[PDB]
Protein backbone atom coordinates (compact mmCIF):
# COMPACT_ATOMS: atom_id res chain seq x y z
CA UNK A 1 0.00 0.00 0.00
CA UNK A 2 0.53 3.68 0.27
CA UNK A 3 4.28 5.25 1.23
CA UNK A 4 5.02 8.84 1.38
CA UNK A 5 7.51 9.98 -1.28
CA UNK A 6 11.34 10.82 -0.82
CA UNK A 7 12.06 14.58 -0.47
CA UNK A 8 14.73 15.93 -2.20
CA UNK A 9 16.55 18.70 -0.68
CA UNK A 10 19.09 21.26 -2.44
CA UNK A 11 21.59 23.87 -0.56
CA UNK A 12 21.79 26.89 -2.23
CA UNK A 13 24.56 29.01 -3.26
CA UNK A 14 24.76 31.72 -1.40
CA UNK A 15 22.10 30.72 0.72
CA UNK A 16 19.46 28.96 1.29
CA UNK A 17 17.27 25.57 1.83
CA UNK A 18 14.62 23.91 -0.42
CA UNK A 19 13.27 20.71 0.32
CA UNK A 20 10.35 18.86 -2.16
CA UNK A 21 8.58 16.22 -2.62
CA UNK A 22 6.35 15.71 -5.82
CA UNK A 23 2.56 16.23 -5.83
CA UNK A 24 0.71 12.38 -5.77
CA UNK A 25 -2.66 14.15 -4.38
CA UNK A 26 -1.82 15.46 -1.44
CA UNK A 27 -3.86 18.18 0.61
CA UNK A 28 -0.80 19.08 2.73
CA UNK A 29 2.85 18.45 3.02
CA UNK A 30 4.51 19.42 6.14
CA UNK A 31 8.81 19.45 6.97
CA UNK A 32 10.26 18.55 10.44
CA UNK A 33 13.90 18.87 10.44
CA UNK A 34 17.40 20.10 12.22
CA UNK A 35 20.66 20.88 11.38
CA UNK A 36 23.27 18.70 12.41
CA UNK A 37 21.34 17.60 15.28
CA UNK A 38 19.27 13.96 15.72
CA UNK A 39 15.54 14.02 15.52
CA UNK A 40 14.17 11.88 18.43
CA UNK A 41 11.63 10.54 16.88
CA UNK A 42 8.96 13.04 15.52
CA UNK A 43 9.84 16.11 17.61
CA UNK A 44 9.16 18.89 15.78
CA UNK A 45 12.37 20.19 14.19
CA UNK A 46 14.27 23.76 13.96
CA UNK A 47 12.52 23.74 10.29
CA UNK A 48 8.75 22.97 10.85
CA UNK A 49 6.29 23.98 8.60
CA UNK A 50 2.66 23.36 6.69
CA UNK A 51 2.94 23.91 3.17
CA UNK A 52 -0.45 24.23 2.01
CA UNK A 53 -0.34 23.66 -2.10
CA UNK A 54 1.29 22.80 -4.70
CA UNK A 55 3.77 24.81 -7.13
CA UNK A 56 3.95 23.52 -10.72
CA UNK A 57 3.51 19.72 -9.41
CA UNK A 58 5.91 19.61 -6.20
CA UNK A 59 5.67 20.49 -2.54
CA UNK A 60 8.02 22.97 -1.40
CA UNK A 61 9.21 24.25 1.92
CA UNK A 62 12.00 27.12 1.89
CA UNK A 63 14.13 28.16 3.94
CA UNK A 64 15.65 31.38 2.14
CA UNK A 65 18.32 32.46 4.62
CA UNK A 66 19.54 28.93 5.66
CA UNK A 67 23.12 29.55 5.19
CA UNK A 68 24.50 25.27 4.91
CA UNK A 69 28.33 24.27 4.07
CA UNK A 70 29.65 21.00 2.71
CA UNK A 71 29.33 17.85 5.22
CA UNK A 72 26.25 19.98 7.37
CA UNK A 73 23.78 16.97 7.99
CA UNK A 74 19.79 17.47 7.80
CA UNK A 75 18.04 15.06 9.75
CA UNK A 76 14.10 15.09 9.26
CA UNK A 77 10.81 13.66 8.44
CA UNK A 78 7.95 14.51 6.69
CA UNK A 79 4.21 13.99 6.39
CA UNK A 80 1.84 13.83 3.51
CA UNK A 81 -2.35 14.27 3.74
CA UNK A 82 -3.41 11.56 0.94
CA UNK A 83 -7.16 11.15 0.78
CA UNK A 84 -7.61 12.37 4.91
CA UNK A 85 -4.43 9.54 5.33
CA UNK A 86 -1.53 10.78 6.93
CA UNK A 87 2.05 9.20 6.03
CA UNK A 88 5.55 10.18 6.97
CA UNK A 89 9.06 9.88 5.21
CA UNK A 90 10.56 9.04 8.50
CA UNK A 91 14.63 8.99 9.21
CA UNK A 92 15.69 11.04 6.93
CA UNK A 93 18.92 12.19 6.79
CA UNK A 94 20.75 14.28 3.74
CA UNK A 95 24.52 15.49 3.69
CA UNK A 96 25.28 18.70 1.92
CA UNK A 97 27.43 17.52 -0.61
CA UNK A 98 26.97 20.77 -3.17
CA UNK A 99 25.17 24.06 -3.94
CA UNK A 100 22.54 24.79 -6.61
CA UNK A 101 22.78 28.32 -8.58
O1 LIG B 1 -6.92 25.04 18.56
C1 LIG B 1 -6.10 26.13 18.93
C2 LIG B 1 -4.66 25.66 19.08
O2 LIG B 1 -4.16 25.35 17.78
C3 LIG B 1 -2.82 24.89 17.73
O3 LIG B 1 -2.47 24.70 16.35
C4 LIG B 1 -2.96 23.50 15.79
C5 LIG B 1 -1.76 22.83 15.12
O4 LIG B 1 -0.89 22.33 16.10
C6 LIG B 1 -2.17 21.71 14.15
O5 LIG B 1 -1.00 21.32 13.42
C7 LIG B 1 -1.09 19.99 12.92
C8 LIG B 1 -0.24 19.03 13.76
O6 LIG B 1 -0.80 18.90 15.04
C9 LIG B 1 -0.18 17.65 13.11
O7 LIG B 1 0.79 16.91 13.86
C10 LIG B 1 0.59 15.52 13.76
C11 LIG B 1 0.37 15.01 15.18
O8 LIG B 1 -0.93 15.41 15.55
C12 LIG B 1 0.52 13.49 15.31
O9 LIG B 1 0.72 13.22 16.71
C13 LIG B 1 0.48 11.87 17.08
C14 LIG B 1 -0.81 11.75 17.89
O10 LIG B 1 -1.91 12.05 17.06
C15 LIG B 1 -0.99 10.35 18.50
O11 LIG B 1 -2.20 10.37 19.30
C16 LIG B 1 -2.79 9.09 19.43
C17 LIG B 1 -4.17 9.08 18.81
O12 LIG B 1 -4.06 9.10 17.40
C18 LIG B 1 -4.96 7.84 19.23
O13 LIG B 1 -6.28 7.95 18.74
O14 LIG B 1 -4.99 7.70 20.64
C19 LIG B 1 -3.69 7.53 21.19
C20 LIG B 1 -3.87 7.25 22.68
O15 LIG B 1 -4.11 5.87 22.88
C21 LIG B 1 -2.85 8.79 20.93
O16 LIG B 1 -1.51 8.75 21.40
O17 LIG B 1 0.15 9.93 19.23
C22 LIG B 1 1.39 9.96 18.54
C23 LIG B 1 2.47 9.55 19.53
O18 LIG B 1 2.34 8.16 19.80
C24 LIG B 1 1.67 11.35 17.90
O19 LIG B 1 2.81 11.33 17.08
O20 LIG B 1 1.61 12.98 14.57
C25 LIG B 1 1.69 13.34 13.20
C26 LIG B 1 2.90 12.61 12.62
O21 LIG B 1 2.60 11.22 12.44
C27 LIG B 1 1.80 14.86 13.11
O22 LIG B 1 1.88 15.26 11.76
O23 LIG B 1 0.21 17.73 11.75
C28 LIG B 1 -0.60 18.55 10.93
C29 LIG B 1 -0.13 18.45 9.47
O24 LIG B 1 1.24 18.82 9.36
C30 LIG B 1 -0.58 19.98 11.48
O25 LIG B 1 -1.34 20.84 10.66
O26 LIG B 1 -3.16 22.19 13.26
C31 LIG B 1 -4.36 22.65 13.86
C32 LIG B 1 -5.31 23.08 12.74
O27 LIG B 1 -5.59 21.97 11.91
C33 LIG B 1 -4.07 23.82 14.78
O28 LIG B 1 -5.26 24.22 15.42
C34 LIG B 1 -1.88 25.93 18.34
O29 LIG B 1 -0.54 25.47 18.40
C35 LIG B 1 -2.32 26.34 19.75
O30 LIG B 1 -1.52 27.41 20.21
C36 LIG B 1 -3.80 26.75 19.73
O31 LIG B 1 -4.26 26.96 21.05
Amino acid sequence: SYEAPPATLEAIHPKGLRVSVPDEGFSLFAFHGKLNEEMEGLEAGHWSRDITKPKNGRWIFRDRNAALKIGDKIYFWTFVIKDGLGYRQDNGEWTVEGFVD
